[PDB]
């Protein structure tokens, strides 16, 4: 019996300018870290005993703004880090669709078809994701923790709680930037309450 409270880092400068960050990084934008403080609000009556990040800036920083000084322990996880896009990171969608065309429309279009020859495939980054929330949930028995992650990740998550095949990775919702998704697992099962919540954002971005 462990609650999970999962959601995306802020808007960084990267996500503005359409670049592809990756294992890369940039900083929250005024926006993003907004939208993390509007997070922090609404997550301030929640008993969390944890909250878990991946080991990028952009994550780190928007747990610490949820935080707020609150007395809780911020735990990184490289197993939680977006996916490695190799060759575009610092990319924009326009530039790489100069270098990787077809992969590129794989990337978004045929997710299973998408084979990297530097960089993650999908079912690499769904499956080191779903091992650290595995070793979450076995270190957090009867108690509700935070997990600040990224976009893709959220997405590969999603399809394995909801017993979706990647090939249909994108179906919606968009995981929008301090989104809340809400994971009961129970009985051995993850059980989603909720997904993308967004109610707390104010200009909602599909960034």
């Amino acid at each position: 019996a462990t609650t999970l409270y999962l959601t995306r880092h802020g808007e960084t400068k990267w996500n503005v300018e359409r670049r592809m960050q990756g294992w890369q990084d940039s900083p929250l934008t005024e926006k993003g870290r907004q939208d993390a403080m509007r997070l922090g609000k609404r997550l301030e009556a929640v008993e969390l005993a944890a909250i878990y990040t991946s080991t990028s800036g952009r994550a780190l920083e928007t747990a610490e703004i949820v935080r707020g000084g609150r007395l809780i322990p911020i735990y990184q996880d490289e197993r939680l880090r977006e996916i490695h896009l190799g060759d575009w990171e610092g990319k924009t969608h326009d530039e790489i669709r100069q270098m990787d065309p077809i992969a590129f429309d794989h990337f978004w279009q045929a997710p299973h078809l998408y084979a990297p020859q530097r960089g993650e495939r999908f079912c690499d980054v769904q499956q080191r994701a779903l091992e650290a929330v595995q070793s979450i949930v076995d270190r957090h028995e009867g108690e509700t923790v935070l997990i600040v992650t990224h976009g893709v990740v959220l997405k590969t998550l999603m399809a394995a709680f909801k017993d979706t095949p990647l090939d249909h990775l994108w179906s919606p919702p968009y995981m929008y930037g301090t989104s809340v998704t809400i994971i009961e697992v129970d009985g051995g099962t993850f059980h989603v309450a909720v997904e993308g919540d967004v109610s707390h954002i104010e200009e909602v971005k599909e960034v």
